[PDB]
């Protein structure tokens, strides 16, 4: 509900229009923010791996999405299942397959523009949620944020630009992805990226969200202050590649 036009525009539509579920969940919250900082503390790279039919910026894959979970379970920090409908091809019953067989962290991608739909990603087994500031308004973004703490999440608070990264800081984010993808035009600018990032308060956990794609980035991107990766693509096409971006390689 920000002034928006293409297809970001279509997709906060449709998404106002998403019917919300009654499926059930009791289980407890398993922190994505925290099992990061863990992660840093233990020198284990933390990778948070996307699971995503289609999208935008690439080509379709169909592949077993359980399979891929479980395959994650053993490197991935946390997963990230997207979720839209029209443009990423997902669906809320993955999200909740998914979550009922991993005992990682998971978090819920879509277009989330109303609070039903975050009561959906409890009640499906997500962890917690991915905010796009690019898409809200101020009074949205904080709003969807205080309902997220009610349940106990901690939301992924997405920004790709200056004046976004303001507003994410303003409304209290403590988890911030910073994403080096404009999805309006899917022009990727690491150099943006890298500024944005240092420019973020040291206590935000820090997640560096596109274009990682080698180990060599990974760790410049570290010693920068990024406490962790969102890669999917390249992940979703070549799940081992996840090995040598934690491990390192033997050449």
């Amino acid at each position: 509900p920000r002034y928006l036009k293409g297809w970001l525009e279509d997709v906060v539509q449709l998404s106002l229009r998403r019917p919300s579920v009654r499926a059930s969940r009791q289980r407890p919250i398993i922190s994505l923010n925290e099992r990061i900082l863990e992660f840093n503390k233990r020198n284990i790279t933390a990778i948070i791996a996307e699971y995503k039919r289609k999208s935008p910026s690439g080509l379709d894959v169909e592949r077993d999405p359980i399979e891929y979970a479980k395959f994650m379970e053993r490197y991935a920090v946390g997963l990230k299942i997207l979720t839209e409908e029209k443009y990423f091809n997902g669906s809320y019953e993955t999200l909740r397959k998914i979550a009922s067989s991993v005992s990682i962290p998971i978090a819920m991608s879509d277009a989330i523009v109303k609070e039903s739909q975050i009561d959906d990603a409890y009640n499906l087994g997500a962890d917690t949620v991915v905010l796009i500031v690019k898409i809200l308004t101020e009074r949205e973004l904080e709003s969807l944020l205080e309902y997220a703490r009610s349940y106990g999440m901690e939301p992924l608070i997405v920004i790709n630009d200056e004046n976004d990264l303001d507003i994410a800081l303003r409304i209290g984010a403590r988890f911030i992805g910073i994403e080096s993808r404009d999805w309006e035009t899917l022009e990727i600018n690491k150099e943006n990226q890298r500024k944005l990032i240092s420019m973020i308060p040291s206590n935000v956990v820090k997640v560096a969200i596109a274009g990682i794609s080698e180990r060599n980035e990974i760790e410049e991107l570290r010693k920068l202050g990024v406490n962790a990766f969102l890669i999917g693509s390249s992940l979703m096409r070549n799940p081992e590649k996840i090995k040598e971006l934690i491990e390192g390689s033997l050449e």
